């Protein structure tokens, strides 16, 4: 029986309307209010376009949804509404639908993002500390609001490097946290899935996002995108084991009385733990400070209960300069 070490009773103490997203009655706006300029992205659940609000002539992002169940769509919407206004949380501006097809679109604020594949390599030591701190503000906020993002990855972190503005986007996989509830482990993305998902531990919590965050952080400081380059879910777990070592994995599995599928156990095998410094090189040396390593190490732990919470992460000495600059 696992539960979150923080914010566990958030949804318990709030009115049922807050988390009972299926009781949501969607209020639709006018679909002609937003004109499509051009496609900018996509997902297996939608098509994303740069658009313009015909009212104020301001930019916006139009996320057109592919056939999706009523329940699933109400969840994303409710979550977006519950979080609207929080630190660095993407803003849902409108909700429209095509009358004939019933194709729904979610209208969001626009961010002049730069492909992380091109942006990250240019980020300075301080830039990394800065943006990660900004992302942390978003995570602690949603967690404090009883919500797990469940899909943290560079692709869901929009960044306008010029304005140094950051937004955590796409809450399509997010869920409300309820103590003891068993969730679907088919969430998050390849490379960023936490061990709990890879070993089928369903009663996970906000800590899942902290593993994803750690993967992101590791890729940034080590200049290796992605950090854990695995193919399928079994392989993804093996890639983690060859770094963190199988001892931690075994201890982890034992603590939660989890038994791996025979085939998987065979693939994982036996591996020793590889120090984080083994990943340092002339390409990333100017980023692998001991503080960076200490922070990373406290994020990438098999045991989700051992990981730093977002609140704790923000106070780590690694961010001391970012904070000092903010508290002034
Ligand atoms: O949930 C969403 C929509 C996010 C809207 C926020 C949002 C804000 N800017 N933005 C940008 N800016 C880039 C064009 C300059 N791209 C995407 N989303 C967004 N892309 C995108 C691509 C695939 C999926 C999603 C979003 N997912």
């Amino acid at each position: 029986m696992s539960k979150a070490r923080v914010y566990a009773d958030v949804n318990v103490l709030r009115p049922k309307e807050y988390w009972d997203y299926e009781a949501l009655t969607v209020q639709w706006g006018e679909q002609d209010d937003y004109e499509v300029v051009r496609k900018v992205g996509r997902g297996k659940y939608s098509e994303v376009f740069e658009g313009i609000n015909v009212n104020n002539n301001e930019k916006c992002i139009i996320k057109i949804l592919k056939p999706v169940k009523k329940k699933k769509i109400k969840r994303e919407i409710k979550i977006l509404q519950n979080l609207c206004g929080g630190p660095n949380i993407v803003k849902l501006l409108d909700i429209v639908r095509d009358q004939h097809s019933k194709t729904p679109s979610l209208i969001f604020e626009y961010v002049n993002n730069t492909d992380f594949k091109v942006l990250y390599p240019t980020l300075t030591d301080y830039d990394i500390r800065y943006y990660i701190y900004e992302l942390l503000k978003a995570l602690d906020y949603c967690h404090s609001q009883g919500i797990m993002h469940r899909d943290v990855k560079p692709h869901n972190v929009m960044i306008d490097h010029e304005l140094r503005k950051l937004r955590l986007i796409d809450w399509g996989l997010a869920e409300f946290y309820h103590p003891g509830k068993e969730y679907n482990v088919r969430v998050a993305s390849r490379y960023f899935k936490g061990p709990e998902l890879l070993v089928d531990l369903q009663d996970y919590d906000y800590s899942l996002d902290m593993w994803s965050l750690g993967c992101m952080f590791a890729g940034m400081i080590f200049r290796k995108e992605p950090f854990f380059y695995g193919h399928d879910n079994h392989d993804q777990l093996v890639k983690i084991a060859k770094v963190l070592g199988t001892d931690g994995l075994n201890a982890y599995l034992n603590k939660y009385r989890i038994e791996l599928d025979p085939q998987l156990e065979a693939l994982v095998g036996r591996h020793s733990r590889k120090p984080w410094l083994k990943f340092m090189n002339a390409d990333n040396q100017h980023l692998v400070s001991p503080e960076a390593i200490d922070f990373l190490d406290k994020l990438l732990r098999y045991d989700h209960q051992e990981r730093l919470t977002a609140l704790e992460a923000m106070t780590h000495p690694y961010f001391q300069q970012v904070r000092a600059a903010e508290n002034s």
